[PDB]
């Protein structure tokens, strides 16, 4: 039946609010977005490749400018947008007795800033203002991944509780109110942060990732159905689709045929090496073709001489995605590996053999992208990853990326079954980045090429890469005492980008 | 069931450009939409009132710089955008054998064009090239008007031909693909356009309106589920919303309390003037309250010196829309009041009586709007407009805007029934300040406040206002032959705001 508008019902505040919170994990901002995700997370992930030449200081090159690499920190898109509107949610809750906004507000709150304390190590959390002031002490990293639980905690349990209820669909274009699947959700996000912290504290990691599985508590993700994918693109633009088209070559000057590639940003050469040696059949579904003769799928390198757009870098096989496209925050492959490698290399109790999971997480993505022959692939011990034959080259590598093969070895060593896991996990999460960068910092895996233009001036390692960003110029301006505060006690490093996080302790 | 992105499907490519068509109606653009409908369209049609001190020249005050009057023509977010996506989905509907996309694709291009040509007069029209080019003979009005009806009576013979089949639902954010509301939107379309021609050509007028009514065409729009309403904004933001609220004032600039009445636009004097008069509980769905001292609604008057947003400004009534509001082409109220002029002024046989079609559109728009009361309304013989008295002081108009009354009455003359239509039909459009122009061109109705700022050195009639906007200055440019061509055939009047277009015909 026909429904008047109604801007009082607030109701419309609730929703406004509710949407900007789910803004501030992956920003609608596309210049936002293009910092955290298609510059920093995307190339440090080994998904994206930086492609403007006139990007002569870059994150991916490891000579970033102050602008480029504090906006997880400094961006009013982010913490002063996601603070004030939780502030808003919270009120909301305590006003209409009911609680179910404000616990998935606490959801969304540790999606957001996870990526934040993933990218610096220390920052403030616990102590942020009501507005998201930031100019308060830091939280060491231990201490900040104990909060996440704890709030993570709270919410599944106010879920719980009011599992028969629902939040609107206007105010959610994740799951459209429901309950269930935010409970599913939490305690998927309980799970990827349980592993994170696998070596540094394995005590807890186990506790939390044994609670997070366990069905008292509601689930995890086990369907791509139930996706924590934002859909809030169908009419508008996604970020990432107009920031990787920045600076796109015009048709006129293509020789009359439109170029597909986008701009500033294409396809890493580092997945495609893998994806092409496995013959794998998710492809088409990520990348756009190449311009290259005879060669389908074929990456830019990251951290090179960027090539101009117009004479090569338009030819290098591009990201695939559209302006309708959602963003994605996790999915069920991923669930699935961390299952797998719970099992297999820590030896907590997950549900269900590390094998059965290793083959559900290829299963979930072939799913998830619609792409056949997942069955051979899973049995495949033959096929691996390739070198990089740079069709261009100039930066070619010589040597094959990895020889690991994708079919499960039981009998295989824990650092070859983490490996395979990783690779697929890291293939399955194609355009999460800071996902695939974390861990990346925490397994060493995949096994990427190694950096060959660094701009470090020395102070990072090729191989093992950005360890973290280094600390806002800002932040010793609004914010001295505490920074320099937690450099000297919660950092464990100088401030710089080979000084590794707190999670990131593999031996 | 999950389904899989497939950005290959195109499919794809035919909900990009359908999308765009829609587009074009009333632009998702903010600057688009501000020019062609805050500045333009609101305040001509009596709705909105320019509210930036800095706007020193405007459409409302009829002082325009090329730049504000141009748009409609000169937009390459109109034009162009339209042409180049309508010779894509025409190749799209061809290659697919499916004639649907097109169908639908002409109703929106007369959507478009038809605010286009009543905003200049003779334009490019049945000679526009492939990609929306301009430079090219233009049509008289009555050629452009009489394509208008041969395409939507084309459009409206597909769509019944094919009205088992369907649009993709991610295509369209009218109708989701319902081919049959399309096919009621179409003949609504027809009859707006016939009306709109009831003076100029009667028999074409009463011919092309009695076509679009009868049952064997399909019918027009009777109930508010279906609309001519592009919800094409809940996850971004409606440019009418935004425009309206450009520069508005900051709370820490209104004493500690935002000010909830936008920056820009504000409401008009004139429709709360009639509103207020008339008890009229629609008002609260409209318009923000005032921040004048016991007085609830109070519009700013057009065509004024316009005072500062931050000292006075603020506190008149603003347009009560918000970021996720959809953008209104047509109405079910409309309809209504469209079969009541056409059967009490001009005696159309129109398939009711004008008494029943009148109380009919004054309903749907009460429904429309969630307001309660409209029964006690119709029957009110009583309530008559208000005068102006400014809380400001400065730019009251001392007489009442007219003494209409709301209760039909049978036995008025043609005159007095056709204002009390146009009256409830221009309220019942809130937001479509193009059509409503229209109206109150054709008709004189309803009786609006002269304006007192008129900064045309005596070219426009502070009573009769604009009577269309001057043509582009680049037509003398990039088409002088073909301008000068229409001014001296077409236009029947100096290449001024004083000059009627051809329908406006009326003794
Ligand atoms: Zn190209
Ligand atoms: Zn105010």
């Amino acid at each position: 039946p026909y429904e008047a508008p109604d801007l009082s019902a607030d109701g419309y505040a609730l929703g406004s609010a509710m949407n900007n919170l789910a803004g501030c994990v992956v920003s609608p901002d596309v210049n936002t977005a293009q910092f955290t995700d298609c510059l920093l997370g995307g190339p440090l992930g080994g998904y994206f490749a930086d492609s403007n030449a006139g990007f002569t200081e870059t994150i991916s090159n490891f000579n970033p400018k102050d602008d480029w690499s504090r906006v997880f920190l400094k961006s009013d898109k982010i913490i002063p947008t996601l603070y004030s509107n939780l502030t808003q949610v919270k009120l909301v809750s305590q006003n209409t007795n009911d609680p179910v906004p404000y616990a998935i507000a606490q959801v969304i709150k540790v999606a957001a800033m996870h990526r934040v304390t993933d990218a610096f190590g220390p920052i403030p959390y616990s102590q942020i203002g009501a507005n998201g002031e930031i100019a308060t002490p830091y939280d060491s990293q231990e201490v900040t991944y104990n909060t996440f639980f704890d709030e993570l905690n709270a919410a599944i349990a106010t879920l719980n509780e009011n599992s028969n209820e629902q939040l609107v669909p206007t105010a959610d274009y994740i799951y459209k109110g429901d309950v269930k699947k935010w409970i599913r959700f939490a305690n998927s996000l309980k799970l990827r942060l349980a592993i994170r912290i696998a070596y540094a504290n394995p005590v807890k990691a186990q506790q939390m990732a044994e609670e997070a599985v366990n069905p008292a508590n509601g689930g995890v993700i086990e369907s791509n159905a139930d996706n924590a994918t934002w859909n809030y693109f169908e009419t508008s633009q996604n970020p990432i689709y107009v920031a990787t088209r920045y600076n796109q070559v015009q048709t006129s000057d293509h020789g009359g045929v439109p170029c597909l590639t986008g701009g500033d940003t294409h396809a890493a050469a580092d997945i495609i090496c893998y994806m092409n040696g496995y013959k794998d059949n998710r492809r088409e579904k990520f990348f756009t073709k190449s311009e290259w003769a005879g060669q389908d799928y074929v990456g830019m390198r990251r951290g090179i001489v960027i090539p101009e757009l117009k004479t090569t870098g338009h030819k290098y096989s591009g990201v695939n995605i559209a302006p309708t496209s959602p963003l994605y925050w996790m999915n069920a492959a991923e669930v699935a590996f961390l299952r797998a490698e719970g099992q297999a290399v820590f030896n907590f109790s997950m549900g269900g053999t590390a094998e059965s999971f290793y083959n559900q997480g290829i299963r979930l993505s072939f799913e998830q992208w619609g792409a056949d022959g997942v069955e051979d692939y899973l049995k495949d011990d033959v096929n691996k990853p390739t070198a990089y034959t740079d069709p261009a080259g100039t930066n070619t590598y010589q040597n094959a990326l990895s020889n690991i093969t994708i079919k499960w070895n039981d009998s295989a060593d824990k650092e070859e079954k983490q490996e395979r896991i990783i690779v697929q996990k890291w293939i399955a999460n194609w355009q999460l980045g800071n996902e695939a960068w974390a861990d990346f910092r925490r397994t060493g895996y995949p096994k990427l090429i190694p950096v060959k233009e660094n701009k470090s001036g020395g102070v990072v390692d090729s191989e093992k890469g950005a360890r973290r960003m280094p600390y806002p110029l800002d932040e010793f301006v609004s914010n001295k005492a505490n920074v320099e505060y937690a450099i000297a006690n919660y950092l464990h490093g100088a401030d710089n980008m080979a000084t590794d996080v707190w999670w990131a302790s593999k031996k």
